[PDB]
């Protein structure tokens, strides 16, 4: 069996037969086959541009696991904690590192389910704790100066160096087992324990125009008054939320209706369920026949429809029913599967562009994976300084990546392990460029830990631009280190 | 052919001869030869002491780009500003960039003549666009901070990565045809059509004793209460005050009298004249006769005497001529020639007693020749920040890199193809350190991009701080490189 | 001569045997030798618990620092300061540097006794200086902004360049001779005469009760207006601060009294003599017997009691005599040896923790010798800055560089000559490591010269985050060196 890696060696001629031929040029999970368009659909003097349109859909893809994580899937877990009655200072420290985080965790997880793509998974998270922490951390002490809360802080730093050290030492070993994710597991519930006792011991001392109004995503006054990039934007993401009211519920307890849409809502009792049945490990339980007779999908059709006439006919337009709740369940579960899919796409992708460099897995795990998975922590802790919360958006920006680390790399070995009924997931440690990622983590957290204490606590423009310079210096050694440049 | 450091190693007696015969320790720079009167008229014994002279001589070179920058040069810049109604922006775009970017055109140029210069005549100008727009960006930011106009500063910069990015490609290449000379023409022509279509855009939403008295640089009162040490210096001072009141006229706007003094001026007509004629290219065209019956310099003196008895017949001594403005222009015209010459001396310094000390070829002509073309430029954009403009400063520090850039490149290949009667010029990467270079403005020009907008517009001295910071690691890095320590 | 950390792989029995007869395994400058403590006096099941007591002394040393530099050696220096008239620069310059540098020229003589160990100790040299003008200075900018002189800086800077480019280029000439350590110990007297005379040119231009409560540490109405966790604070800072009350005498003009106690201050007369002579080399001067009839200690005893009576009765309760001054210089010495010795320990517990994790000596051996030596520095100055007193310490940041270097080479150096009837000392370059170091001592240097008139003599923040983001990079440059990464 001829490596993938080998197809630009070979003739035009050949390039479509061995990419059919090679079992290993075969993706086990997604839709479409990245490099069969590239090296069979379109003509080789075609080559350059082809990649080119792949970059931007790429992007697009990113944008989605953004809308889809900040719209439904965060407000759906917001309303199922009102639902169990938490506090609202605990919901400002954690429910935005869950809504930055998911798209992290989902990558991570995609990544770690194939061993050939295993490199990716680490070069996302330690890439990502690259950036946050010194650029978009950086960036919120440009726009807003402000005094930073002492304790907090240090507790966040300490817990991040106790992870990162501890991820340091699992990379050392190159094996992960069942016991050490499982201990990564009990560190962050930890943590989250700690936070709370923390926090607690501090304070102690007609139906067709609902249809229409409710599909309709444009808010014509707001669209009207925004600038011309924002009009681009949002007509750029027009489709993709239209797509998910459509096939996604979203409750809102801020609503005093709930977003009880009666008639839309039994349309995705209907929606839902067949999406999530369709999409569910590519659809592979999808076309499963019962006995040999029935498709899954058909019965679930029925039973679907049978549900949904009557829920219709159970309820009314006014009063919202007593199940309400359970919606957002169902608006939970679809929304992750949802993101989850994207995810899946993204990694292929890059997989492909391996393929066709040569490039090294941790490279496209730290520049574009990262990035991506980035932007919606960017846009988010950036909207919040400018807003006048400056001290939330630096908290977040620690507390979130330590969150992100653990439960990515925890939920994704357990998963691994539980799947392949395997005692230890191996990592292979892609030469020495690996090493220098984390160095370069560690590194920052210590400029961190000597800076922020040594202005005592009150953080200023130069240490963001510090911080930026520093990502600056980062990338030129990353740089240096994959074109061979220094070498041992 | 011997080199000729091995003027070091031979005989006492020999070495003035073998400087004779061997043109290469001609003075590349020319006008004053150097190494000439070290190694001929001054007796070994004699030479330390003569050491003594050159780097006081050395010394006052920079006295004198100090004195012209501040009170002739800069003065005219602002007058021709203020005159035409050019914001600071398109002032410093195109006026200061022509000026700091003559130096540089002409020395791409005249190394831009043979195939094997070829290679460095690329690594000169990436160091120069590197030290300028890092190093002298800081000094202006550090030393009067301001607010920068968004928009020019965004198109200034795209147009700079645009044709930094076309540099980087026609490397690659490895070869320059017509078609790239061409382009890169008409790309320079488009940027200032553009910036002036911009512009309009945006603006439409007795006398012997009064010629003594001016004559007299020294002011009697103010000399008497100076101390020792300032009388000195206004002395070390006085001669080159004097000659150049005599060769460069100034036009101040702000005061009414707008320096008016007629029979100087009438001088000055005459005599700014010859001396361009004189200065140009070593004097070759002030040597040339024409016909053999009446050289260029009789008729440039007729011309200016025939002006002056005009301007005599047609003027009056106590009121402004309605076209004083344009006297500016001359006096801005003759003023960088004053400065090219100084320093030009400079190079003719450091270059001579280098070969005393027997300096590295490899790091010479990529440290000296960027630094002596770019010290005009340094000078200027000080000068200018100190005085109170540093939007104009900080805009041609972008402007004349870009021009720098654009027309070197393209009328250097243009006129080695026409000379040359070639079809293409061949480019050769000679080693890393070009790459290197180009790697370094471009990151230089990422890190700007990204900091200016981050700040709200507002340039303080960290963002000046954090450049020099980012000048020093580049130094590092080019200095590792051309050691050999890491080796490709 | 086995390695020391092969006491890690012998079986429990042997190891204090092992640990008694090797050399290396002891050290030389310490009181309690606690590689000896952790293999013999401890049984082996209880070595983790030995460790984390280690920790504790260690902090426990950290509290001693903590309050020597803030009580007693800050407020003797500001007396000296104040009671000479001398300005914050002139005493930075002396007394700090001889204060801060006294460690490092007796560690400089030790390494040097052995001429295996002249690069290391150059070595070490070079990167104590690059810490201290880095970090130190960087901290002393951030925690209190001010501004420097601008004469006493760009000749301290300059003066500094000086040796360190004569350094450099004896280092390159590969010996140093007797007129080489000659013209060291010159251009040190040299140094110290120009600063005096340029800053004459600038200025012409009953008692029982009373010894109770002298001796109370404890406030009583401060004490109970405290919390639990500082009353446990303080109650853990009550003997050394009693130690210290009993042996430091303190003279603070702020106070009407003068902080004058009689029969204190009598009896302090007499046991600082005695503790100096006892902690001198551990007390070899004490042991030795004059004529082998009177030990120097019964001398010193007899001496300091009459010299004690006399003061006491010469002199009332009510007035501090006017040679009280004088007491700040003992108070001042005796504090400076607390100082010293409580470092020292820190590194002889640093060196020992390093045998039990197997720590490679290819970087403790510069770096690590460089933070134990310099921590005393550190925190003088600091403490010195939070005080009020910003010039006063970042002038010692070059003044007592320039001491170190100048001193402890030629000092070593002629003793080297002397000792072994010599002509010259030959130093081996060991590897690329020392060119780096000293580079980058060049490199911080240039950079500060030019970074600090470029700001106008004013000091911010900025300044200190540059100087703390280059010290990273540069350890980036030293661990990257160290590891092998780049190959020769
Ligand atoms: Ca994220
Ligand atoms: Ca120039
Ligand atoms: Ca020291």
């Amino acid at each position: 069996m001829a490596d993938c890696r080998a197809v630009c060696s070979l003739n035009t001629s050949d390039r479509c037969d061995f990419v059919k031929r090679n079992p290993d040029c075969h993706s086990e999970g997604g839709y479409l086959d990245y490099l069969k368009g590239i090296f069979c659909y379109f003509p080789p003097n075609l080559l350059p541009l082809a990649i080119t349109l792949y970059v931007f859909w790429l992007l697009y893809l990113f944008l989605i696991l953004g809308v889809t994580a900040a719209k439904f899937f965060c407000p759906n877990l917001s309303a199922i904690s009102t639902s169990l009655k938490l506090s609202h200072n605990v919901a400002g420290v954690t429910f935005l590192a869950f809504g930055n985080g998911a798209p992290d965790i989902f990558s991570a997880l995609v990544a770690f389910s194939d061993p050939r793509t295993a490199g990716l998974a680490i070069g996302a998270l330690f890439g990502a704790g690259v950036l946050v922490t010194t650029v978009v951390a950086g960036g919120i002490t440009i726009l807003r100066p402000f005094m930073a809360a002492s304790r907090p802080f240090l507790r966040d730093i300490t817990f991040y160096m106790v992870a990162v050290f501890l991820t340091f030492t699992a990379l050392y070993l190159g094996r992960i087992t069942l016991v050490w994710a499982l201990g990564y597991l009990g560190l962050y519930v930890f943590y989250v324990v700690t936070v709370i006792i923390c926090t607690w011991v501090y304070q102690r001392q007609t139906t067709g125009q609902i249809l229409l109004q409710a599909l309709n995503p444009l808010d014509y006054r707001k669209w009207r008054t925004q600038s011309i990039s924002c009009k681009l934007l949002k007509v750029a993401k027009l489709p993709v939320e239209f797509l998910l009211l459509l096939t996604v519920p979203v409750v809102d307890p801020d609503k005093d209706d709930r977003n009880w849409k009666r008639p839309l809502n039994c349309l995705q009792l209907v929606i839902s369920p067949l999406v999530l049945v369709l999409t569910l490990q590519s659809g592979v339980y999808g076309i499963y026949e019962i006995g040999g007779l029935l498709p899954v999908w058909a019965v679930v059709v029925i039973v679907g429809t049978a549900l949904a006439s009557v829920t219709f006919f159970a309820t009314s337009n006014s009063e919202p029913p007593r199940l309400h709740w359970l919606f957002a369940f169902l608006g939970f579960l679809t929304s992750a599967l949802w993101i989850n899919a994207a995810a899946t796409e993204v990694v292929n992708i890059l997989r492909s562009l391996g393929v066709v460099f040569r490039l090294s897995n941790t490279v496209l795990g730290l520049t574009l994976l990262a990035w991506g998975n980035s932007i919606g922590d960017a846009f988010s802790d950036f909207t919040l300084a400018r807003q006048g919360y400056p001290r939330m958006a630096f908290s977040a920006c620690f507390g979130g990546i330590i969150f992100n680390i653990l439960v990515g790399v925890g939920l994704g070995c357990l998963l691994q392990i539980v799947r392949s009924h395997a005692s230890e997931v191996k990592l292979e440690p892609d030469g020495l460029l690996v090493w220098v990622l984390a160095s370069a983590l560690g590194l920052s957290l210590v400029f961190s830990l000597v800076s922020v204490p040594l202005q005592c606590f009150q953080l200023s423009k130069a240490y963001g631009l510090c911080l930026l310079l520093f990502y600056i210096c980062f990338i030129v050694v990353v740089l240096l280190t994959e074109f061979g440049v220094i070498h041992l």
